C-alpha cells in the first residue's frame, strides 16, 4: 500500500464524466473537473486538463496522468501552508498518506481549517486525534472512507486498505 493505491481505493475509476459524493462533474481517480452545475463548463474543463476535444470521455492512461498531478498538487498544497506543513513533517509515511488523502478529497484550505484535529496529530496523541476527526462533516457526508482515513491516523498502520 501507498498514497496511489490509497486514493486508488477511495477514489475508484471512471472514464466518463460522472458526479462526485458532491455532485459535482468528476473524471478518472476523483479528479474534480468544476463545481459548476454545467456539464459544457465540466467538458470544458476535461478538455483544457488533458489537452485534446474528449467529448466526456477519457483512456486509463489519461485517468492514472491526471492523479499523479492531482497527488503531487496535493503534496505541494499541504507543503507551501503554514498550518499543513509542520503536521506533515512531523508524521511517519503511513500517517501522511492520510493527511494527503483528506487534502486530495477536500483541499489544502479545507483540511487546514481542522486546526484542533491537527495540533492533536501533531502531538502524538492519536486516540483522542481520532475522536476528534470524526467530529465533522466530513465524517458525517463519508463516514466509510473517513473511517478509514481515521483508522490509518490512530494506528500508523494500513489495516482500514488490506482488505481492499
Ligand atoms: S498545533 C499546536 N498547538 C499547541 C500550542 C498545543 N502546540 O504546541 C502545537 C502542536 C504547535
Ligand atoms: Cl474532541
Ligand atoms: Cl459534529
Ligand atoms: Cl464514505
Ligand atoms: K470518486
Amino acid at each position: 500500500m501507498n498514497i496511489f493505491e490509497m486514493l486508488r481505493i477511495d477514489e475508484g475509476l471512471r472514464l466518463k464524466i460522472y458526479k462526485d459524493t458532491e455532485g459535482y462533474y468528476t473524471i478518472g481517480i476523483g479528479h474534480l473537473l468544476t463545481k459548476s452545475p454545467s456539464l459544457n463548463a465540466a467538458k470544458s474543463e476535461l478538455d483544457k486538463a488533458i489537452g485534446r476535444n474528449t467529448n466526456g470521455v477519457i483512456t486509463k492512461d489519461e485517468a492514472e496522468k491526471l492523479f499523479n498531478q492531482d497527488v503531487d498538487a496535493a503534496v505541494r498544497g499541504i507543503l507551501r501552508n503554514a498550518k499543513l506543513k509542520p503536521v506533515y513533517d512531523s508524521l511517519d509515511a503511513v500517517r501522511r498518506a492520510a493527511l494527503i488523502n483528506m487534502v486530495f478529497q477536500m483541499g489544502e484550505t479545507g483540511v487546514a481549517g481542522f486546526t484542533n484535529s491537527l495540533c492533536m496529530l501533531q502531538q502524538k496523541r492519536w486516540d483522542e486525534a481520532a475522536v476528534n476527526l470524526a467530529k465533522s462533516r466530513w465524517y458525517n457526508q463519508t463516514p466509510n472512507r473517513a473511517k478509514r482515513v481515521i483508522t490509518t491516523f490512530r494506528t500508523g498502520t494500513w489495516d482500514a486498505y488490506k482488505n481492499l
